[PDB]
């Protein structure tokens, strides 16, 4: 349960394993999850934060402790919690995964542009790190995916995915009500046994989240 923090308290890492941790950022107090994924080729984040000053203290952050460059982030949708540090990403030379459909979004939005170069499903390894993208439809928006860790079943929910103490939906403006019962369902059908399930905000959680999440949208 090794917790570290920065001075103000804004910027927090919690290590689930060995190679794997959360990141939790507070924006103005709105908290945003995504990971740190420790490799042998570098470090890998889903998710970068809500701006580029968050960004920038966060890879300077878990660049110092793990002692190695961030190289890549998988960012899950093109919101400002996700996206807002695609700015810094791409001045310092990380490359900045995502659908074509996000990055679209992204321009469309006057966010700079990630990659694009993720599918519907995308298999990644950094190092020794497998990483399987997985877009399971619409749902919290048009363009949500969802991060797999096969050799851990680990699961990064996104903003998809509800904690247990979201007691409702949250912005539902870009969101798909009705698709987002079907796209849970494709997350649970696709994966069957799961470890943990980390939701886009809120505590870290299993397969109960997505029965959560379920419920929400009766
Ligand atoms: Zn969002
Ligand atoms: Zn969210």
């Amino acid at each position: 349960k090794t917790v570290i923090k920065n001075e103000t308290g804004t910027i927090s890492i919690s290590q689930l394993n060995k190679n794997v941790w959360v990141h939790t950022e507070l924006g103005s107090a709105v908290p945003s999850n995504g990971l740190v994924l420790n490799t042998s080729k570098g470090l890998v984040l889903v998710d970068s934060s809500w701006d580029d000053k968050l960004t920038k203290e966060l890879i300077e952050m878990v660049e110092k402790k793990f002692q190695k460059r961030v190289t890549d982030v998988i960012i899950t949708h093109a919101h400002a919690s996700r996206i807002g540090g695609i700015k810094t990403l791409k001045e310092r030379g990380i490359k900045a995964h995502s659908t074509a459909l996000t990055a679209e979004l992204a321009k469309k939005n006057g966010y700079e542009e990630p990659l694009g170069d993720l599918q519907t499903v995308t298999n990644l390894k950094f190092g020794n790190m497998k990483v399987e993208t997985f877009y399971p439809g619409k749902g919290h928006t048009e363009d949500n995916i969802v991060v797999w860790l096969p050799q851990y079943n680990i699961l990064v929910g996104g903003c998809l995915v509800k904690s247990t103490s979201a007691k409702d939906l949250g912005n539902v403006a870009d969101a798909y009500v009705n698709e987002w019962s079907t796209s849970i369902e494709n997350v649970l059908k696709r994966y069957r046994n799961i470890n943990a399930v980390v939701p886009g905000h809120g505590e870290v959680g299993d397969k109960g989240l997505l029965l959560h999440t379920l419920d929400l949208l009766k």
